[PDB]
DNA sequence: TAACCGCGTTC
DNA sequence: TCTTGAACGCGGTTA
């Protein structure tokens, strides 16, 4: 066991002591090893309740290494609550296994003797299986790929045949000995093409294979575990979140070398709890309740303890007790975990033997008996916030309706001293918001997901979208035989007409912006119909209310009994338009969007990778590259001086220290090539990159395995069930009197839950069409993707000609429309059939849709009917359809300040309601923008529903546009100095650390440093650094990136604050420490002008009106103009 | 100037 | 190791 002499003998050892570890952890928790009792007979699913063994709520799976009860057998640990309100595990053993394909399929049985033997010391197992694969030639006609199928006793032994077989797999491809050059059998080792499926992760394998879900309840009996289908609802784990208080030195980052845990609020399946360290907390808290909401409920109990050691000992023998299987946090990986060991090991205790946490290969903190539910992994992924909303704050009010409480950390270590109780009402709502935002949205949608997709809870909250898309293609691919595609590589080197490509894509998404300015429900605009349009309408128009009766609302023209006075009432509105082109009448504010356009466009073309190759369906889309312009000619120039030059081992363990450029990898060859080719083509040419888009033409095979498609269109159904819910309920409040308050808080809080559910579905869903272009991807076709977007772009560009026909179009993007049409465009109808039941119509949306099932339909849609004799039929499949949302009150949409250009993915939208409806791309919404534009947009947007006139509300928006301009002016204010740095400050995230900028400026990268001169270097330490600094007036003729201020320095000593400053701002003659005298007032004039511009001034200009804001002057481009 | 970058949006 | 895509706005810096 213990010889030094044996491959891999500490690592077996060690294994097999951390699966010891764990059974003994998980035992104290409450999880014993479970073996149901023997029994010989049927071993079917119908009479479950006659086969013994336990039933059981599967709440979580881990990888293992059991002894035999030499090396470990490799299983899976299922987590399971039982009925009786208990909890055991139960392993399963499965051998892991990979593939190796042949060339020769007629030699199969030698390269199995050659392995069988090569193998010897790891292979376990060994058997031929076939699988269809998709690349095979007549692999549609029931023609399958023969497999040597290698099994192994555990993960260790098949990464050691992975070992041994990847020498053969580079010598077959890179030797062709020679010896007779006369001779004018071929060895066995050469018939090895490639090994298949060897890097699934084991539990996935196990997971995939066995049919096993979280989430799902199973009986745990001899031949396996049964799933009880009769079992609905999930059962109720003892859930726990946690939030820690640390103290801090002012101005400084915790550290838990040396600071405090103050106090810990936590939650227990809704009863509350905080534990205090006495010796930073003043005084006894005693029991008391926050309760920000009644169905928040929050009483806390009170552990008053000692010191650290004691508040460390409550919580840890708090857990034992409670034998909690879900924990959650709100940034626990990063902050409250590490700090809780760190202080932990500083007192001497362990905290793996105390709660059997600790951290895994990423740093992030981990049970095997216990999920750990980081809330802040959901809030990223899956809760469709901007990361400027992404905070505890901003995430309770938008999840949970309600302002938590909140406190400036640098009064969070003084208030444990002077007000204790305040600090306590802090850390107990941090608690409330993670408590109830982890049962209400983290916990049903991660312990679902694991229901459909292979994972445990810990890797479905936090794997990429990417990722889980390829989870459930993979149970796909399995369960249909289909063969898994190795991960894809990029090519190291592409060339397109003798130059060396610096990056491929596609042409995506197509964006307009027509027009800018204001459009209001009441104010009016000018139109021009084109005729033309008008009688293509009256052509269309029978076909287009057909097509809405029986496609769009699935009915029948036999039972609808109005059609021919719906269709009067619509040609008499048309005809009025043909006959009257030129009108100026009230605007009706309109939205049509497409819905899920990427996934509907897949299913309706049948596009997935496979299908890329009469089964042919030819569709286009739009190659972008970018290249050096040399020639080849001056390529192998380059690369000829790379080779008399000497590079860097990027070894450092050895007497090396320098390496010839054909020693390098290729690939790191080719990184040296693109280096020099860069500044080579800067000297003979321009530009280091020339960029040109081809139309290209692409095979989709109708008649392909539909595994991926199929998996598309069944995610995309899930998503639509929760859209529909949305809408049901949006209902509901609607038909729902403003007093009831009871039915109406119940209605709103179902419409915030459902359309949360259904955006939570969107990323994944939408993360199909982006899977075919992820680095790593088993079904990689950049093709599938550009012809997604290409037909996308066409899509939305057939809409806009014919709006821009009969009314104006303002901002169009990808597949959305903003327009205006005029109020007598016809617009909403109901149909009337013979049961008295009614079918919607909005004429602006059926028009089109109409329009689109004439030009977008797929007419070679093949699916096979029979599969026993390979019988397909074909049809006509088109699921693109325009929803439309509106009419609006308003929307406003900025302008440029250069010259004939708009801003796209910017603009505001209100209901008649008077409630903002959308607010898109603005600084207000984003992360890290001058508080002044954020909360200057904040108030303006809505004031341009104030007024009778065009000119009347330009000039009531005005009135708040020169009272901003007014806090401005005064180079300073009327108001006090902590109000005033906070109106004037701006954040910028670092997304990594300090020292990965090198060679680079910014008021961030300036701001990082600075605050490490003045604070320490281990404030830069870490990535995701929020720089907060003012820009200060000297030097006066110093860039911008200089003058980056770190606002702190304005809390600092006397002395400190003015060295530091006289430093930065090169005056050591400095005495005047005011923040109003060293702020560049010049800077924020011209960002408040330029925001003032962009929202009114130019804007104003643009729908004849003189500058409405006088004090902001218009550009000289414009001025020459006007 | 023209080209390019990092952040954080809208799709 | 793990890793969805492109298109765009804004304020920056560099030969
Ligand atoms: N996160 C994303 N990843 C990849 N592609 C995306 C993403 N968001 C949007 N797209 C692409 C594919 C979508 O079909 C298309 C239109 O986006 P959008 O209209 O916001 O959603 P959608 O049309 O898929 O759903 P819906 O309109 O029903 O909300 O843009
Ligand atoms: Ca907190
Ligand atoms: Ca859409």
């Amino acid at each position: 066991k213990y010889n030094t002499l044996s491959n891999n003998y500490a690592l077996s050892a060690q294994q097999l002591l951390n699966a010891s570890k764990i059974d003994d952890i998980d035992s104290m928790m409450g999880f014993e090893r479970y073996v149901p009792p023997q029994y010989n007979g049927r071993f079917d699913a119908k009479d479950i309740d006659q086969i013994p063994g336990r039933v059981g709520w599967l709440t979580n799976m881990h990888a293992t290494l059991v002894s035999q009860e030499n090396q470990g057998i490799s299983g899976v640990d299922f987590y399971f609550l039982d009925e009786e309100g208990g909890s055991f595990k139960s392993t399963v053993v499965y051998d892991p296994y990979f593939f190796i394909a042949c060339n020769d399929e007629s030699r199969v049985n030698d390269v199995e003797e050659l392995v069988k033997k090569y193998l010897e010391s790891c292979l376990k197992s060994l058997q031929i299986i076939r699988k269809e694969d998709l690349t095979m030639d007549n692999h549609l006609l029931g023609l399958q790929k023969t497999l040597i199928k290698l099994s192994f006793v555990n993960s260790n032994q098949l990464f050691e045949a992975r070992k041994l077989l990847r020498p053969i797999l580079q010598d077959n491809a890179n030797n062709n000995v020679q010896r007779n050059i006369y001779n004018v059998k071929v060895d066995a080792k050469h018939l090895i093409e490639d090994i298949r499926e060897y890097d699934v992760p084991y539990h996935v394998r196990v997971s995939i294979d066995k049919d096993i879900r979280v989430g799902k309840w199973y009986k745990v009996t001899q031949q396996g575990f049964i799933e009880d289908t009769r079992k609905i609802a999930f059962a109720d784990p003892v859930v726990m979140a946690f939030d820690i208080e640390t103290t801090k030195p002012p101005l400084k980052f915790p550290d838990s070398a040396v600071d405090q845990i103050m106090m810990i609020s936590y939650m227990i399946d809704g009863e509350g709890f905080l534990i205090t360290n006495r010796e930073i907390i003043s005084e006894d808290i005693e029991d008391f309740e926050y309760t920000p909401k009644p169905e928040y409920p929050g009483f806390f109990t009170i552990f008053n303890e000692n010191d650290e050691v004691a508040l460390l000992q409550r919580f840890f023998e708090h857990i034992r007790d409670v034998r909690p299987t879900v924990i959650s946090t709100f940034n626990g990986d990063f902050f409250d975990w590490p700090f809780i060991h760190n202080r932990s090991k500083i007192h001497g205790l362990d905290m793996f033997d105390e709660i059997g946490f600790a951290p895994d290969a990423e740093g992030e903190y981990k049970s095997s008996y216990c999920s750990h539910m980081d809330c802040f992994r959901w809030v990223k992924r899956d809760s469709y916030l901007p990361q400027g909303s992404q905070g505890v704050k901003a995430v309770t009010q938008s999840k949970l309706g309600y302002n938590p409480i909140e406190l400036d950390p640098e009064l969070m270590t003084p208030y444990a001293f002077e007000k204790p109780q305040h600090l306590s009402e802090y850390s107990v709502s941090d608690a409330v918001a993670t408590y109830y935002l982890y049962m209400k949205y983290v916990h049903p949608f991660i312990f679902s997901l694991c229901t459909i997709i292979p994972l445990n809870p810990d890797e479905t909250l936090r794997k990429g979208t990417g990722t889980l898309c390829e989870m459930l293609l993979m149970v796909q691919a399995y369960q249909h035989n289909i063969l898994l595609p190795n991960k894809h590589t990029d090519p190291i080197e592409r060339f397109y007409d003798g130059h060396l490509l610096e990056s491929e894509t596609y042409v995506g998404g197509h964006v307009e912006s027509l027009e800018a300015g204001v459009f209001r429900s009441d104010l009016k605009n000018e139109f021009k119909i084109d005729p033309s349009a008008i009688d293509e309408l009256l052509q269309e128009l029978p076909e287009a209310l057909k097509f809405s009766v029986e496609v769009e609302n699935k009915s029948s023209v036999d039972k609808v009994t109005n059609f021919e006075e719906i269709k009067n009432q619509i040609t008499q509105k048309l005809l009025e338009l043909k006959e009257n082109n030129i009108r100026n009448e009230l605007p009706l504010i309109y939205h049509v969007d497409v819905a899920s356009m990427y996934p509907n466009i897949m299913t309706t073309n049948r596009l997935q990778p496979d299908s890329i190759k009469t089964c042919a369906r030819k569709l286009k889309w739009a190659w972008r590259g970018e290249f050096f312009p040399s020639k080849m000619d001056e390529y192998n120039m380059i690369k000829r001086a790379l080779q008399n030059e000497t590079f860097p081992n990027k070894n450092k363990f050895s007497k090396k220290k320098v390496l010839t450029f054909d020693e390098l990898s290729y690939a790191d060859q080719v990184i040296h090539i693109k280096k020099r080719l860069t500044e080579y083509s800067r000297k003979v040419y321009h530009r280091v990159k020339v960029s040109e888009i081809v139309e290209r033409e692409a095979i989709v095979c109708q008649r392909e395995n539909p595994f991926y498609v199929d998996t598309v269109k069944s995610f995309r159904d899930r998503r639509y069930e929760f859209k529909g819910l949305a809408k049901t309920w949006k209902g509901n409040l609607s038909k729902i009197d403003p007093s009831d308050k009871h039915a109406r808080d119940e209605a709103k809080k179902m419409i915030v839950l459902y359309d949360s559910l259904q955006l939570a579905h969107k990323v994944i869903l939408n993360s199909f069409y982006g899977y075919v272009m992820r680095k790593g991807s088993r079904w990689y076709s950049m093709e599938m993707a550009g012809i997604t977007c290409l037909t996308g772009a066409t899509i939305i560009q057939m809409a806009r000609a014919l709006v821009e026909r009969v009314g104006r179009p303002l901002e169009l993007d990808t597949d959305g429309i903003w327009c205006i049409l005029p109020k007598s465009f016809p617009e909403t109808y109901f149909f009337t059939l013979e049961n008295g039941k009614k079918l919607y119509l909005s004429y602006p949306c059926s028009m089109l849709n109409y329009r689109v099932h004439q030009k977008f339909t797929n007419h070679q849609y093949q699916e096979l009917k029979d599969p026993l004799n390979y019988i397909y039929e074909t049809h006509s499949e088109n699921t693109i359809f325009f929803e439309v949302d509106g009419p609006y009150k308003a929307m406003i949409l900025p302008s440029s300040k250069e010259e004939g250009k708009g801003i796209k993915k910017r603009y505001a939208v209100f209901n008649e309601d008077g409630s903002l409806a959308e607010l898109k791309g603005f600084e207000l919404k984003r992360r890290g923008e001058l508080q002044l534009i954020k909360n200057f947009q904040s108030d303006i947007f809505k004031v341009f529903l104030e007024g009778d006139t065009l000119e009347g509300c330009y000039s009531a928006v005005a009135s708040v546009c020169n009272r901003w301009l007014d806090v401005l002016d005064s180079h300073g204010l009327m108001l006090e100095d902590e109000d005033l740095v906070s109106l004037i400050c701006e954040n910028r995230s670092m997304s990594k650390t300090l020292k990965e900028y090198e060679g680079q400026k910014s008021t961030s990268i300036t701001t990082a440093r600075r605050l490490g001169d003045f604070l320490g270097e281990d404030m830069v330490k870490d990535k995701g650094l929020q720089c907060k600094y003012i820009i200060s007036s000297k030097p006066f003729n110093a860039p911008v990136t200089e003058r980056a201020i770190p606002v702190a320095i304005f809390s600092a000593d006397i002395p400190i604050k003015r060295s530091f400053l006289r430093r930065w701002t090169l005056d050591p003659s400095l005495e005047d420490l005011d923040i109003r005298t060293i702020i560049d007032w010049g800077y924020y004039r011209e960002r408040l002008g330029s925001a003032i511009q962009k929202i009114i001034t130019i804007p104003a200009a643009l729908q004849g009106v003189s500058n409405p804001v006088p004090r902001v002057e218009h550009p000289d481009w414009l001025k020459r103009k006007i």
